């Protein structure tokens, strides 16, 4: 035995067109709205972009396994990773939308969540495409894919490798962190990473070059970047910096949020469709209109 790479065809859910996704949307994008509440009143979107990146992220580029394509986050392996403490928050806002559209697949509605989240929050629009199929919990990926927090500029290149995303790739998904914020018991590190965190900008890159960064411990006992400012960077974060070669991406990145939703559009959809191969007679990606942009 020989390890051939899995092929993953998107089959698009089976009589659904651009008309049911956008249904799905408005109503994560409703629900949105609605559950203003949550986290301080940060919001769900933050959490359901973690989530589809997460989902995203078990993929290893070797041996096509983990991905969005199966869903897999359905199943306790997944879903009860030490990486993902805290998504179980986004599991369970998605889940009654799921029941009002039990016909879309789990990564479609995950990967989808997240691009919603994306633009609801005024970031720019993805382009996406359905077709994931859910898979067999015997598909599930074990835990450990996910990058660790507590490591530098080496490490996260080394990573991101993995998921085939080169530097200008891995600074412009970063950016996300400008959404929600650190929760300790989450994972061991506590804080904000700037003030406008549930509307999308490019923040992140701002805070990283104008604030005064210390290096202290937090009550977790891990290290982390704190400006006096009140927010905070992961070491991973504060390492876009460090790096020569990553940092003249934040600059140019501070430098233009429009340069910056490009080139995160185009990868975030990257990192949402690695694994899956689209059939040449696929249609293409969707656009989904924003509430606003349909008087809702
Ligand atoms: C080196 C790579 C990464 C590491 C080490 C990292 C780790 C972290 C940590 C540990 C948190 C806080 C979780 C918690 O305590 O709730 C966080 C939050 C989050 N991550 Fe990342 N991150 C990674 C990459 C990215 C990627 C590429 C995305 C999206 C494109 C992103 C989006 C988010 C967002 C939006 C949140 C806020 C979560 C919330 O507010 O609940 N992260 N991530």
């Amino acid at each position: 035995m020989i390890t051939t790479p899995l092929v993953h065809v998107a089959s698009v859910e089976k009589g659904r067109s651009y008309e049911d996704f956008q249904k799905v949307y408005n109503a994560i994008a409703l629900k949105l709205r609605e559950d203003d509440e949550y986290d301080n009143y940060i919001g769900y979107g933050p959490v359901l972009v973690r989530l589809a990146w997460h989902i995203s992220g078990t993929w290893d580029k070797h041996d096509n396994t983990g991905g969005s394509y199966g869903g897999t986050y359905r199943f306790k392996k997944e879903f009860n990773d030490p990486s993902n403490a805290g998504l179980q928050n986004g599991f369970k806002f998605l889940e009654p939308i799921h029941k009002e559209f039990p016909w879309i697949s789990s990564g479609d509605l995950f990967s989808l969540g997240g691009v919603t989240a994306v633009q609801e929050m005024q970031g720019p629009k993805i382009p996406w495409r359905a077709g994931r199929v859910d898979t067999p919990e015997d598909t599930t990926p074990d835990n450990g894919r996910l990058p660790d927090a507590d490591k530098d500029a080496g490490y996260v290149r080394t990573f991101f490798q993995r998921l085939n995303m080169n530097d200008r790739e891995v600074v412009a998904l970063m950016g996300a962190h400008a959404l929600g914020k650190t929760h300790l018991k989450n994972s061991g590190y506590e804080g904000p990473w700037g003030c406008a965190n549930n509307v999308f900008t490019n923040e992140f890159y701002l805070n990283l070059l104008n604030e005064d960064w210390k290096l202290e411990k937090n009550d977790a006992n891990n290290e982390q970047w704190d400006s006096k400012s009140g927010y905070m960077m992961l070491p991973t974060d504060y390492s876009l910096i460090q790096d020569p070669k990553y940092l003249s991406i934040v600059k140019e990145y501070a430098n233009d949020q429009d340069k910056f939703f490009k080139d995160f559009s185009k990868a975030f959809e990257k990192l949402l469709e690695n694994g899956i191969t689209f059939p040449k007679d696929a249609p293409s990606p969707f656009i989904f209109k924003t509430l606003e942009e349909q008087g809702l």
